């Protein structure tokens, strides 16, 4: 099985490849061509050429229509979206099913729709000679969008940049994640199937540093850099885009926390922060990682989500009631393995998990490891502070309301976070306390297209989503007519 | 006389000193203290913890009023604000007393007003239980604002980062430029009058690389870093503050064009050319410095123009008739005067000026220059691509129209244009078509606050204005309720 | 053969029949069941209750889902609704295939997305306690809209009021103009198909007074009343609903001007005040029947128009090149001829038409006029003030330009007006003086959907279009949470 | 003693009929106003009509902003003669007026100034077939010449949140405020006069309804709108009476707000908010409760604790110390408030305090006082539970279900607002938003913030008001379409 760049409306090979691995198994599942220097500039080249072409003289009804096509595509081979998503990762086949592929195809109805119903402003101005003036804005192509996306949720964060890129008529050169190549290739094939004219989209395989990655940031072509990945890297990124003054928009890393209030639904909010915890084996960027519970309520919370912790099924992506599968890769999984190390020696007492599961047969080859759950460590301790993104949270009381406000945002990250009362007046004067992008009161993970979506601090800079998008990926001009 | 730091509700001085000199005689205005990296860290610990003081507890309707009370103290003392931007700059003292001063003002009060007047966003979601959610965004104070400004339009562009980051409930540290240090401390006067809460308002004087406006940029404590400067010089900031992933917002250098067609009013444009190419000697960032003339007019355009230059009074701050001041000191000079070296060495025609006027008097110890017009260059020529900064254009004819819009076209910054035409259509279908963030048509440098503005390519990143800084310097957050 | 009632999912008929006319040659097309007293309180009745039913559970996401099934529907069926609306009005088929039915579609379409993607405000206030509180709004279904269309453009117009009330979650009781029943009654099988639950759409035949149509303005269970139709229509429907405080919005008749300045591109007026005068036999609201002529192009222009006007074919729907067809009624055809013969006995020169067509064939059983251009009349001339609905326009020299604004805004009407001119500042100096709800500049009827759109004076109350009718078709309701 | 004119076209002028002004406390003459005939509406119409085509048509948004200003700051420089003027018309509580009334009449117009200042509108591009394309923009213009009738309740603020975004919209105004209280708009004339707003821009015409001014405002052909706050019946009169020149009409109308305490409420708080939100100005203004809804395991004791506070309340003078109640607009009024008090025994209601009128042995006793008054024993289809009484009294009544309570605060042909009590966040959003009205508040009562819209459902109105809907109202949005 092999996975081919497409540039310039063409698949496309290159002089060197690395493997693909099912981290279900350790088995190579395919062959990935990485693009070069000379192939990033070919694809920004294209790209460039692609927006003084057919794609530039679409009107906005054509071009969402031609999106919701894109969209209609992937939605014919959804299965085979599915099965892509699924061997990448080895995320649960009725999570892909659900959330993975569905709000990927949600993101390109979405962005067309709003790219048919934006509209700019008019500004009426008096002058000195009596005529006035009018002030007119529009949004245009911003031009060519590099795209870096990481692995976490493949699909769904590509097509979030993709998608609103696309719709406000700027063309593309993408780089998806190297341990998640295969459902991004499929895309391609669905934009080439689609007619999407050539170079309007264009896809780079490769890593980053010293690859296609790098190549794409450096690159004097390009109009944007939007990423979403490591906070290093993102820093990375802005000192590489600096001197051509690239536009950027970074969603980087978190460390966030849930806090459950005394009067929480205690049962909802050990539903809730099991999901929040070991979804995607915590390998979700808004996973909670850090655990506040109120003390009068902090050895029944405990209790109850070690057991919840405990009926979770690890395993196959496919097996029945499966609700974790393994880690992205093994490389990954040492660095997990060596914070479950480093938190007992930092004094942690391991209420579950802290290991990995034993098989007996090929998934011992994978990259499984157990949930786990941490009490005991203080605010200070690097496995409370820093980021793991592994199916892990580490669990801590506290007293009092403003004490645990400043406990959350004793952080150099502000992703999200997540908070559990029943308190009409608690819910909204603690939540607007929380240094954070978006906070979610007695709930997780919901997701409006429309709303806001960005991190404060380490965790990011800028907004997308809704509005915002159709603002970063534009050039937003604006025209003075003295009359 | 002496200009000293205002940090934390006191006026402090420094270790070293450096010159504020008036560039109309090279005299000694005054003694600036340079802050010490020591200083700069003090003064944004001190505006962090004015975030949690009685300016964080303000409702925004009591913020506002005292937003518009610094705004009457500056108007209180409307003369010594205008004596201070003249002596620093040469500026006429018109120009003071109807742009500069009288815009800084209106920055307070129009912000202050967006701050009462600005809403958020309310989305409704359904859920999978049927219950919905809500979602509702909210605007925070991003933090502290670190802002450094240019020396060609002080107290406007100072006070144009200022108002809205005090209107949106942060606190600042501010770094005016080195050339044009006193209305800035004027201004922190106001503040302190005005009652201004210590901490909130913080200015430190110095340089950049190796000063204070190096060390502002590079101090961890700051939540944003806005800049209006040179391109190469967001370049710089960029890299410093990637790190830490500040936000950023850049306004940086321009080649901005005129163009002139065919059906233009002949007399109205030759004046707008004039005001475009030589308005504060050429060193504005809106400056026009390439012109491109419809061959039909050229020779009357160059003509007509070469006269109303030559009419211009080059003088005295108060002199009777002046219209041109001095460059802002002896080192931009030589700058300036290597461009019209160079200009003549690439093959130029000096259509007039291109040296430096003889006064005979102490004006020959000042930093003056002649208005300049070229013609015959290259669209390659150095002096027809890079920004010059100073009273210079050059004229260039054109046969058509999409020629000339590829022309404007053809270069590394994007920031404005100015187009002049009688024709309604060819008014909206070329200016759309410019690359750049502001087009005029027959006029020029008419703002309205209310607009989104900013530059593309080499000329900035972001936008600001209206609800474009109501959102840059604010922390958006989404609070989202399951129900 | 038969036009049947649509009420509460199923097709009735009733008490009596009306006899539906075909235009083009006088002959029966149809019966048409008139709905009585009872029969429309039976469908407000279930209209209000289909608002408890399913429907009212719908997402937005599934509402609009099943908007575009309708829209999909009518598309499905396209020559179908063609052959309707020339049947009913004898359009010519091409327009019907252009203009009629695919603006029909869009209807559906546009007002589907505009729900998906609108939201509500946030604002945050300070209390006097300090703890502050919350104000949001939300939209939600105003309730049942009673829709009451005219037969200028049948399907066009009754989807334009049916497809936001659809859109914003109302349940719709729907009475179409009695002259074109036949393509509102292929919607409601279109609604049946697609299933839209019982009472979500109501479609009810007859007349105005004493009919139907008055019927639904007097049922006191509808939540508003949108109109589109004459003026003293629109007075009578206003009182009917007064003692109910029902939501109204009207669009109602204009007596719409065209001005062609002397630097206008004469031909492109020509052909504009062409289409402007004679579209659909000059039966649209928006036609042009006063028209102003700068006095150098008048006689050129006039001679030009009268040249284009007698080119004009005039037959059958499916005639190889035919313009105009019939006017709609011979009671509609008596009243323009009334107004025919009123011209010339005010003194007006006929330049050309003036009577009726010989066909010497079934046409002359049908209801056809000849297009017909008057001068020599005063600005207080009946047939200069007057709306006479038909293919007819005066034409009147002018000298000064705030003469022609006067002459234009001197009425009791505000539609609309055109103007042609190349001049850019007298474009936007003159649109924006002119007292109608439109201005359109070198073109006419180009609609853009998001826009708002109504009149002035007598030609309206209220707009719609974009968020204007997704707020007129809601409640806004404001919440203030105190926290 | 006083007297109160017109003021058309920049002149104070009397006219053949005047009318008493009567204090409220006492029933004492406060001055004489005069009524303006058909005539003089006509030459008010007239002069703004005029006014529009003068220097109030040329100044730019930020001058007509300033002036406005101007105009709030002429109220200021004399607040303690306008607080004297609302208390002396109406007998409202000085501190109110102080706190409340005039306060808010000055951020009125400071508010819809500073919203004419930073308002814009809408860039619409689009394609067409030869593939130039086209830009349609719109515009705010004036309305034109804006008909205001307001009512008594709460004088010069709903006054004032009327003509104050019409002049900030560049319209002119003919304004007729309540016969019941013309005093504080008559001195708004004084204020605009001394603050140089230009003759014909702004008019006060006093009178009565029908055949009388406010009837010959609703009837001129002249007006571009009339905006209208007052009972409900009213509305429907006016509306037909514009109908024929399809006039713009903005309508605020009467209302039987409900109050929703939840088991889970503050119980103290929620006693203390609906007590506020019954009695406060004596009951008399659109927004107060006149029906409550209590979960019945906290009924007996709401309804007890309610008692207690409403018989602590002060009724008296308008600076009495620590006055709660002044009395009623008028004898009239009052007549009416009595002949309902009396209809609620007839209906056999429980009359758990209040009821008549106190004895004070003093002028009050020739005043137009009534006692705060609480029911119990209705049923949802009595007419005191059901009709709009605009006095200080309440009917209280348990609930058991969440759903079962939301369908009796519907169950009503008004729908003006609703306020809801509960410490639980889901309830108060769940409930809130099914709650068929135009404001909700939870866990308080009366709060306003400017630029919300605001307006009611069924008979309590149409149209919404408030931020960008008045912006909207008041203006003439123009689209321009331009081919390219
Ligand atoms: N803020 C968000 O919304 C969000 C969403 C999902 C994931 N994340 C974060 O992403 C991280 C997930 O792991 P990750 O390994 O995918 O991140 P990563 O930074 O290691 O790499 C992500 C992408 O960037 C590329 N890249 C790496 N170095 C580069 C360089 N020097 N130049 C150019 N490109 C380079 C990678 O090839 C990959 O495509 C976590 O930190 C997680 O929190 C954030
Ligand atoms: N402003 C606009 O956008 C617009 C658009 C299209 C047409 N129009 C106008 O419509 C008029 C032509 O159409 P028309 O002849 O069908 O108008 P019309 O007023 O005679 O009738 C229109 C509709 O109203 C119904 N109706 C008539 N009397 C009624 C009553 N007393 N109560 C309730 N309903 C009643 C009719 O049955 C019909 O359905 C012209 O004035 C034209 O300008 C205006
Ligand atoms: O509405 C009356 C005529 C305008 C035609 C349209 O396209 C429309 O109504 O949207
Ligand atoms: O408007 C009705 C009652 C008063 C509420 C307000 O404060 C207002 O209308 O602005
Ligand atoms: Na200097
Ligand atoms: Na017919
Ligand atoms: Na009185």
């Amino acid at each position: 099985s092999q996975l081919l760049n497409y540039i310039d409306g063409n698949f496309v090979t290159s002089a060197s490849s690395f493997a693909n691995i099912n981290p279900v198994n350790g088995k190579l599942i395919s062959d990935v061509f990485e693009a070069d220097a000379k192939q990033v500039n070919e694809a920004v080249v294209a790209a460039q050429n692609a927006l003084k072409g057919p794609w530039g003289k679409l009107s906005v009804q054509d071009r969402a229509a031609l999106i919701h096509k894109i969209a209609d595509g992937i939605q014919a081979r959804f299965e085979e979206f599915v099965a892509a998503e699924v061997a990448d990762t080895g995320r649960p086949v009725h999570q892909a099913r659900t959330l993975d592929i569905p709000r990927a195809i949600a993101n390109f109805r979405t962005f067309a729709d709003l790219a048919k119903t934006s509209h700019t402003d008019l500004f009426e101005m008096s002058t000195s000679d009596g005529s006035g003036a009018l002030n007119y804005t529009v949004r245009k192509p911003l031009g060519v969008i590099g795209v870096i996306s990481p692995w976490d949720l493949p699909l769904l964060l590509f097509t979030w940049k993709v998608a609103p890129a696309l719709a406000c008529g700027n063309t593309v050169v993408a780089k998806p994640s190297e341990e998640s190549p295969s459902s991004a290739t499929l895309l391609a094939e669905v934009m080439h199937d689609a007619g999407v004219p050539p170079g309007v989209f264009n896809l780079i395989h490769g890593f980053g540093k010293d690859s296609a990655g790098e190549f794409l940031t450096q690159h004097p072509g390009i109009s944007a850099l939007t990423f979403t990945g490591e906070s290093k890297t993102g820093s990375t990124i802005m000192k590489a885009v600096a001197d051509g003054v690239k536009e950027v928009s970074f969603e980087l890393g978190g460390k966030n926390a849930a806090v459950v209030f005394a009067d929480a639904d205690l049962d909802a909010a050990i539903e809730g922060v099991l999901r929040s915890s070991f979804t995607n084996s915590g390998q979700v960027c808004l996973c909670s990682e850090r655990v506040y519970v109120h003390r009068s309520i902090f050895d029944e919370f405990v209790s109850g989500l070690k057991v919840e912790a405990e009926r979770l099924v690890v395993g196959y992506p496919d097996q029945d009631g499966v609700n974790m599968g393994p880690l992205i890769s093994h490389g990954h999984r040492d660095k997990v393995l060596s914070y479950y190390r480093l938190a007992v020696d930092e004094g942690a007492t391991v209420v579950t998990g802290g290991g990995v599961p034993k098989f007996n047969d090929e998934r011992d080859q994978g990259a499984y490891v157990q949930p786990t759950i941490w009490t005991g460590l203080s605010d200070k301790a690097r496995c409370v502070t820093e980021e793991i993104f592994g199916p892990v949270c580490h669990i801590s009381p506290f007293d009092d309301e403003d004490e645990v406000i400043n406990r959350v945002n004793d952080s150099n990250y502000g992703l999200a976070c997540a908070i559990w009362t029943t308190n009409l007046s608690r819910a909204h004067r603690v939540s607007r306390q929380i240094h954070v992008g978006l906070v979610w009161v007695n709930t997780w993970y919901l997701r409006d297209l429309r709303t806001p979506f960005g991190g404060v601090k380490l965790s990011g800079l800028g907004r997308e989503g809704g509005r915002f998008s159709m603002d970063f990926y534009s050039d937003i001009a604006n025209i003075c007519i003295k009359i």
